[PDB]
DNA sequence: AGGCGTCG
DNA sequence: CGACGCCT
């Protein structure tokens, strides 16, 4: 790190304009301009020099040369020190709650974990959850609890049935120590492009691990997508396993490549693929790579038979999972 | 970038 | 439905 003191504080400022403000724009220009300054080979000595790179403009380069001078940002001192902006954004750290219900538990003299649970009322399912295991969800996973949740996930989901494919993705096919949550790809020959749809494939397995007492809550769940709390066993001993975030998803069998791409890589990863997919003219998605059209219009999918094969549609150096950070 | 599920 | 919150 060269000038890790205005990447932190202009990521600070992003997450207040976000969570906060609201402002979008702002957020996104922050984010670009500290991911930019954070591949800069030198160590910024001025605001004028920074504003040199591309993403940086003259209201980040003021506050640079502001944070160079002093040691600080004045703005962010007094944000630190604005109660309503706090809580605002401490709330935002509960899952299920974004900026406006933030800003209206807030705006309603909720600020509180404490609080919080004073007033479940105002709460709905998602976000009561997130409250009761706020504190084990801040805790990440070590990839030994990872590896022994995994069998529990394979091992059960044969049972039900051995024409189930279970992978878990997410930072764990990345190649990780530890994981914010279990990220789980889900497949069945029953589920397929040309098929009328099956929403009871992906509830027999959370079912059936909910019977296991392994899925413990659920805060969403369809025909694709779960997403909610499972647990390791204990038998008689303190400090169980803490709970943890588990999000399952059943991608048809023909789509399983681009499935894993989306579900392992990384939101920045993703994004930055998704982005040169439209570049070379194509669309990439968690199900298809169709190809861009005439002025606004993708097409039919072409045909992939593994990772590789998305890739060198848009011509890139297959980027080996672990890679994708 | 792209999209799934919840809310009212 | 839009807006929101969330997933990578
Ligand atoms: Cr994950």
């Amino acid at each position: 790190t060269l000038n890790g003191g205005i990447t932190d504080m202009l990521v600070e400022l992003a997450n207040f304009e976000k969570n906060v403000s609201q402002a979008i724009h702002k957020y996104n220009a922050y984010r670009k301009a500290a991911s930019v300054i954070a591949k800069y080979p030198h160590k910024i000595k001025s605001g004028a020099e920074a504003k040199k790179l591309p993403g940086v403009g003259t209201k980040i380069a003021e506050k640079i040369d502001e944070f160079l001078a002093t040691g600080k940002l004045r703005k962010l001192e007094k944000i630190r020190q604005d109660d309503t902006s706090s809580s605002i954004n401490f709330l935002t750290r509960v899952t299920g709650i974004g900026p406006s219900a933030a800003r209206k538990l807030v705006d309603e003299g909720i600020k509180t974990l404490e609080d919080l649970r004073k007033n479940e009322d105002k709460l709905n399912h998602h976000q009561r959850i997130g409250l009761k295991y706020f504190e084990d969800f801040e805790k990440r996973i070590p990839r030994e609890e990872m590896l022994q949740m995994q069998d529990i996930v394979l091992n059960e989901v044969k049972k039900l049935d051995p024409e189930y494919i279970a992978t878990v993705c997410g930072s764990f096919r990345r190649g990780a120590e530890s994981s914010g949550d279990m990220d789980v790809l889900l497949t069945h020959p029953n589920f397929t492009s040309e098929s009328s749809k099956q929403p009871k494939l992906l509830h027999r397995v959370v079912e059936q691990l909910q019977k296991v007492r392994f899925i413990t809550d659920t805060l969403s769940k369809g025909e694709t997508k779960f997403m909610g709390v499972c647990q390791l066993p204990s038998e008689n001993d303190e400090n169980e396993y803490p709970h943890r975030r588990i999000d399952i998803r059943l991608i048809p069998k023909d789509q399983y490549y681009c499935g894993v791409l989306y579900f392992t890589g990384s939101d920045i990863f993703n994004k930055n693929m998704r982005a040169h997919a439209l570049e070379k003219g194509f669309t990439i998605n968690e199900y298809t790579i169709r190809p861009l059209g005439v002025t606004g219009v993708a097409g039919e999918p072409l045909p992939v038979d593994s990772e590789q094969d998305i890739f060198d549609y848009i011509q890139w150096r297959y980027r080996e999972p672990k890679d994708r950070s």
